[PDB]
């Protein structure tokens, strides 16, 4: 049924924040909040990027302030993210944190950690990217995370994250 | 450069009417204004969408409200309709307007008048989907208009919408 999509939330126990993610990271999109880039970056051109909790790469834009993504430099490896469509919570773990320049692209590959692969993703990645360093645009903070648990919302919110309420729809 | 995106205007001269599109089209990406399908329906599976003022069929879904597209049944062959990306205006001719139902994903086709074939399209199309009729979500009303110019931004603005002033970036 037309408009068909979903949106996805996003929640980092240790920052104790979470949005709502929307689509695309163009300037508009990214206004008030996080971002996910639509397509994922291959040698071969751009595909169709991961949806929340599948494999491939989920890789999300944020502005470099207070209501967003200041404080990603505070994630270390192990660290908890969360991310929810209509179903499920999904738990990734960070397993890295690096500095890149504006145009390493590869960064939103399907497998981050092989963007020159052709072949379809197996691994269930989350990214996130933010400017840096604080209070420039120089480089791009980015933040890589592995898929470790797939949680039905039948079963209630993981126990990190239930204080984060929201306001008031992730699907139509 | 990371992130890479650019998003579009669109005006509406019988209306008296411009947003920012954005992109996606979930509940969170359309809350407060139209934004854009980024694929579009094949029989043989989705497809990237076509870009402003490209050819294919560059499709649009907006809420039925008033700071939307509660005034789309307004529309008639040959009105106007401007999108602009960050290169050009492109002008658009209406050349049909129909009431679908919700599973009618066809409308989102790269040719809406030939939703079956699988080759590239040739034609540069726009698409407006709301919801129909008025105060109800039972069908879609959808208006298509095909590409009849397109005008530098060194040009300046159509005098049919350079009163449609912002109040601010299409671009990072
Ligand atoms: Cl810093
Ligand atoms: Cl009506
Ligand atoms: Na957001
Ligand atoms: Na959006
Ligand atoms: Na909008």
């Amino acid at each position: 049924p037309l408009p068909g999509s979903a949106n996805s939330r996003l929640y980092i126990p240790k920052t104790d924040q979470n949005w709502v993610v929307v689509s695309g990271v163009g300037p508009e999109d990214i206004k008030y909040g996080p971002g996910w880039f639509p397509e994922s970056w291959t040698p071969e051109g751009m595909v169709p990027a991961a949806r929340a909790g599948q494999p491939g790469n989920y890789a999300v834009a944020g502005h470099r302030v207070a209501a967003v993504f200041w404080d990603l430099d505070k994630l270390e490896e192990g660290d908890e993210l969360v991310l929810e469509d209509a179903e499920n919570f999904y738990t990734y773990q960070v397993v890295e944190s690096k500095v890149v320049l504006p145009n390493a692209i590869e960064v939103i590959a399907p497998d981050p950690f092989n963007p020159e692969s052709t072949e379809e993703p197996e691994k269930a990645y989350l990214t996130l990217t933010t400017c840096h360093p604080k209070l420039q645009n120089s480089h791009r903070l980015i933040v890589h995370a592995e898929l470790v648990d797939t949680r039905p919302k039948e079963r209630g919110m993981p126990d990190n994250i239930a204080h984060m309420a929201p306001e008031n729809g992730l699907e139509h």
